[PDB]
């Protein structure tokens, strides 16, 4: 389009948004500029009224996707540069789960060699004691708590294998020892744990032999097991999701075979054991949640009644409790002008975001860098 040529070197970038959030209003201003060649965006944002009602994490998608980076293979499907220098009107309904909405209204257009968008947002709906108007999200941190949810589980596994442990121990030592998990008749976790099962799951010594280092009682491989996933569930990092999703998927394996040897090999109905396969299918689950979490590509679609695009995607916001936060994103843009845009074929964004802080600035702020790269479209 011939809109491109105005996105090949650095562009000034003016944002201005007008907000009010269950009405508490607020001005932020940013500048900064985009360099669309390398979909990067760089820009301080100030609210320029005082402090921020709502966390500076949940206006990043209100507050430029023409600065996207359209690979060539892909030129045909940049709607958003094609409708510049006229622009367009991008509108959205954020919905914040468990809580409120943003409405919001922006042009994004060029005055004179600035790229401006003007922004209106309404909020309704939030609870002062929620995650948002309560100021509960983490800004940028990469380490914070586990959840009250992990907590709970990984800290029940940890004691249950804790007690594993000493029990196969102290019935090692007394014949007559009697656990708190002997119920009696059928049910004897001593038994349980005493058993070749109870030791590299009944499997390690058939593969590395009864004198490896690997052929651990399994309540040792429980302790490891379920400290790393509370510690990993400390990590805000991608890998420490994957890591938590493989390490469940193992002990869903694992769970299902004991639970065999448990009704079919010792006929031993034994509670603690159920109890910790009722953890690791739970954490099996959360862990599930969190690899699908965050991923958050921009999912566009021509919208041919309105000359324009439509999007949809799912943010993530870390919440400083260890939970996440929602925000479910629908999207619709509409070219200003009159002049022909491109209309794509169904794809999406994918997006980086940094937050920081500018060491030197005292007004509530938040410094931004952003890289965006379209795909979803195959090159074939
Ligand atoms: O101890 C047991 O003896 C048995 C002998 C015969 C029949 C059943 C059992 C039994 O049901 C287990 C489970 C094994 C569980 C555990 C949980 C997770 C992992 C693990 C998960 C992922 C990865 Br990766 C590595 C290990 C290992 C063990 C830890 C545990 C702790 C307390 C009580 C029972 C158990
Ligand atoms: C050996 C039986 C194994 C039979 C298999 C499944 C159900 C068995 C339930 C066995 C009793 C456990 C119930 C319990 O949780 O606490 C004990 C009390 O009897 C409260 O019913």
């Amino acid at each position: 389009s011939k809109g491109e040529e105005l996105f090949t070197g650095v562009v000034p970038i003016l944002v201005e948004l007008d907000g009010d959030v269950n009405g508490h209003k607020f001005s932020v201003r940013g500048e900064g500029e985009g360099d669309a060649t390398n979909g990067k965006l760089t820009l301080k944002f100030i609210c320029t009224t005082g402090k921020l009602p709502v966390p500076w994490p949940t206006l990043v998608t209100t507050l430029v996707q023409c600065f996207s980076r359209y690979p060539d293979h892909m030129k045909r499907h940049d709607f958003f540069k094609s409708a510049m220098p006229e622009g367009y009107v991008q509108e959205r309904t954020i919905s914040f789960k468990d809580d409120g909405t943003y409405k919001t209204r922006a042009e994004v257009k060029f005055e004179g060699d600035t790229l401006v968008n003007r922004i209106e947002l309404k909020g309704i709906d939030f609870k002062e004691d929620g995650n948002i108007l309560g100021h509960k999200l983490e800004y940028n941190s990469t380490w914070g708590s586990p959840g009250w949810v992990r907590l709970a589980l990984c800290l029940t596994g940890l004691v249950l294998s804790l007690y594993a442990l000493h029990v196969k121990a102290a019935r090692a030592r007394d014949r007559d020892y009697r656990a708190l998990c002997d119920v009696g008749t059928a049910i004897s976790c001593s038994r349980v744990f005493s058993s070749r099962w109870g030791r590299g799951f009944g499997l390690v010594e058939h593969v590395l032999g009864q004198d490896s280092i690997l052929n651990q009682s399994n309540s040792i491989f429980g302790c490891i097991f379920y400290t790393l996933q509370l510690l990993l569930g400390c990590l805000r990092t991608r890998w420490a999701s994957v890591l938590m999703l493989l390490s469940s998927l193992v002990s869903l394996a694992g769970s299902v075979y004991l639970a065999w040897i448990l009704f079919f090999v010792l006929y031993d109905f034994c509670i603690v054991c159920i109890t910790t396969y009722a953890i690791n299918v739970s954490l099996m689950w959360l862990s599930f949640r969190k690899v699908q979490e965050n991923s958050h590509n921009v999912y566009i679609t021509a919208d041919k009644q309105k000359n324009g695009i439509k999007a949809n995607f799912k943010i993530r916001h870390n919440v400083e409790d260890g939970s996440v936060q929602l925000a479910d994103h629908y999207q619709q843009n509409t070219p200003i002008g009159d002049g022909p845009v491109l209309l794509p074929d169904n794809h999406y964004l994918s997006t980086q975001s940094v937050l920081s802080k500018d060491p030197n600035e005292k007004r509530d702020h938040m410094v931004l860098l952003e890289f965006v790269t379209a795909a979803g479209i195959t090159h074939h």
